């Protein structure tokens, strides 16, 4: 009966300040909202690397998109193990899988590893994205969530409370969406997340218990649906 | 003299005639001696299907799940793109082909290093096994490849069709936004977003025309432009 | 429990040339196999004719290097299809392939194969012996020693055994006499490297109903090489 | 020409400004502006740290036992390595990525055989990723690089400390700068110019140091011409 | 020494050189020596989690390096593919005994061999396996006592058995009998216990050396029981 | 493609005595006569590992099949890079092809590497059997040389001239080595060689500048073919 979800976790929930990439009250209050919440569900976590890598630099250094990517891939496998490291203090069940084969450091995602998993019930800690350029971190999510056959990406925003207009809504349509020129997820995610039935669940994950408490519908969230 | 980088979709019809078989020597000789020609004028990436091998269908009857059918279609990709490969080779032109799965005994992985490299030597690309990911389209994968090899413009053969029409009223240019405003198939929805993003072209024509390929990178047959 | 290797070529699973894979062919395999499965240790070695042959790589004037390497690609496809099919019977199993392709298969190795049996597992061979100039038949020889499987059930499209030419059916025949008598059970290649490591052949019609099963009680008609 | 071969130890530090960025362009480009010179005249190894983006204070923090922070470390090289690559390949220095783990779809991977074919070539080479092995400093790392590339030699730029002293000079306005030091000298002293692990790595293989300030506009070239303030650690 | 018990076992790593594997020269491995050592493993096995570090000496050494020209960085490579071949003889030997075992090795070669990393370490502790560690660090310029204290660092192993060929502990014929030297005793007494990199390691990592004699039957069982003569090497 | 040849070098031929498990002057000797003779022909090299492992030391500690034939791989890669490096002081390019994955040590072999190789005309190290057990190195020396499309086979012996009955044929045929009984190569061996259209070249290997006299045609040598 475990019903399976994909967190979308930015490089941002992971940071405090420029003094240190990853701060460990940010990182241990989220291993403990996952160690909460694979008692009732499947978890998929899908990694940015915003905290250590952004497409700023990328400029700064005249780093073309190619190379850009790589090194926003690189972030996320560091990400990827402090969370790891974080929920393995909880004792909780969990695998980095990794679009980007580095056996030293990680494992790799494949159908099998990930069937595998599942059946563990393991927390799958996704990182690396999809080993190629061109992807933001929700169109990763997007292909993730279809993967492990995830009908929801939980996307926390930094700040915002779900979807305003920069009026609130309780429920949106991924049409009226679009109509009203509203950027959820960039275009290519969007299309994923419709073309697979994928919902998302747009709440503030700043807040205390945050991640747990949606998922209980006890805050301000929107839902994206078809 | 001069290249610019184009990517060449071609899809798995484009190399079978019948069904008794898979890959047909004529149809994946006439398109190697095409891309011969090409690769004198232009840096060429091929994206390939695997459709003459593996198809949805076949995955329904098979009760096989979307992350085992779509790693079917990616080893389907790699038996065409060694195909290709040979027959090109057979014509001495300079190719190499890239995989998105590593498979070092018959395939090079794809990466940014191996891309640059295959640019440099100005060696035609043969793109295979998409993007190593359920979910994708050959459509996707070629956005992908379009973007990663700084290729402005797809060009994206039809097996029957000459290019963009609405069932039949044939459209010479159309937008993006007017493409999936008129309830368009041209590609599916996660395509054409990547190339509206990185602003890639799409050139649809006949591909089962002789010298299809040929023919309309000189402008001389039917065809649609999509762009910006 | 006793080991045994089946050679599956590319035609068992192919009805027509509508499709490659025919599902009610394959399901039929996998129900075969779920119920050996539980008195046997299996090896199941798959061909690839069903989707390469020679006489493509002659039309396409490919080399046999290459030729060889399609074949190998052809007999993944088949593994992963096999396995799929054996899943939803809730078998055991693990496709081991001879070219690593790790987002694809596991790795066939002495270490493998070795865990591989203490979990009971069926192995699913594939990519042959990841080199050119190897049939299905010396592969599944290879596999047989590996293993330490004393018999290959050696499954044949039409045919009920082994005969004089196609009329007089072999009960038994000696490799010997299957080169004496001009006859071609295996390659020649296949045939020495079972000699060499006494591998036995169980040659039988397996397009017939519950064939597979019915061999291995001895129910049909048959043929032992052996010798 | 016959290049004599070295091995420039680049601390994380070299390659950050301020807490913004983890790595700044102007001090990468400068750094890659020195080594298209030197390259030139020695075949050039490079031995990257991570403190700009890693440190064992993180690992701290995070309750990170030993050998998964020093796995992020490595990851952090490589991140370095791959963005001085891209700084080199801008000024058309052939140069390659050498990782102590692989990861194909990154770089390339260390070995005698890559090496030697990068040493022909005259690649700088970019050593990445340490040993791939925990319980390792880079000094350490660029003592084995310094060793297996053959080099007699390592470019041991400091952060703001023009060399070896006596004692810290931001407190004592009286310590002693040596222009030249033994091993012994500096050991009996228990001076920790590096771990003691590189130090016998270095000493094993009569590998020296050349201990400098890196912070300083042209200062390894400078160093190289004998030109500023510098020690000399050997014997 | 450590003296651990069935549960919550302590960890040792045991430095088995090529020599103890190896009777005479007409066969590079010897069946009785290894099974012997098989037998005393698997005993030790029950108490401890076991480590253990083969060397190549059997197989291949320095001498044959200098007649065939050898540079150090391929010396050291085939000295790597000797431990490998010496690791699998011992893995097959303790199998026999029915000893859940890995090897573990620090050069990939999947068809042969698991690769050694942070992950397989700690799954094969918890499986609890005895873990037999091949080729070295990967990398040349490398002592086997070196690898030896990585890899006790690395496994957080206390304590080396140091298996010494013939000789009961250490001393300075009828010489004096060290019951315990400190690292600094060690050095500044001229005694070569191990090299100077693989001293400094076990410093560094307050890892602690047994010296004994490994020729003698149940040698090692015994010195873990405290029983013949051993040296104790600490700080 | 035809001026392509393998040379079968088992472990014996590197070997003097006991004390040493390569010896400086016969492996030097061989890398002298293979860079002569590389100038003239696409050489490939399939070695034996018999002077560093053998059947008889499998059985005295109870080895198992599957983990014999893999010791006697490794000691294949021993002697090939032995071989390199002797090769390489003499300026020949050469390469090391096996057939287990071994970055850190060897290229692996595939079609790709062996077409570069021969394109670079390198000397083709070939190294680790098939990478798989029940192979001997006269059935890889088959497999190599249909793979390389090699006609031929120099079958260098320890001590005897070429095919007797024991202690002269000039020219047998395979099906005559057969019916006669005699022990050229191992049945497998024997089938690949007659499948493929692979001649043997029979010789005495001990003789100073016996591979480099037997494609001279002279000295005392049997030829095989069907």
């Amino acid at each position: 009966r475990k019903q399976r979800i994909v967190i979308k976790i930015s490089g941002a929930c992971l940071k405090q300040n420029d003094s240190s990439i990853i701060d460990f009250i940010k990182i241990n209050d989220l291993a403990e909202q996952i160690e909460k919440i694979s008692k009732k569900y499947i978890v998929s976590i899908v990694l940015g690397g915003g905290n250590i890598w952004r497409g700023s630099i990328a400029k700064e250094l005249d780093m073309d998109r190619n190379l850009a990517d790589n090194m926003g891939m690189m972030a996320t496998i560091i990400n990827g193990l402090a969370l790891e490291n974080a929920l393995n203090h909880l004792n909780v069940n969990t695998i980095v899988l990794s679009a980007i084969k580095c056996d030293k450091l990680v494992h790799e995602s494949s159908a099998n590893n990930i069937k595998k998993a599942i059946e563990k019930e393991q927390v799958m800690i996704f990182v690396a994205g999809t080993g190629f350029p061109y992807f933001t971190t929700d169109s990763c999510a997007a292909i993730r969530a279809a993967e492990t056959e995830s009908s929801i990406i939980l996307m926390g925003k930094n700040g915002v409370d779900g979807v305003y207009d920069s009026q609130f809504y309780e429920h949106i349509t991924f049409n009226m969406a679009l109509t009203q020129n509203l950027k959820v997820m960039d275009a290519t995610a969007l299309a994923l997340c419709q073309e697979n039935n994928i919902n998302l669940l747009v709440f503030n994950i700043d807040k205390p218990n945050a991640i747990v408490d949606v998922l209980e519908k006890k805050n301000k969230y929107t839902i994206v649906s078809k």
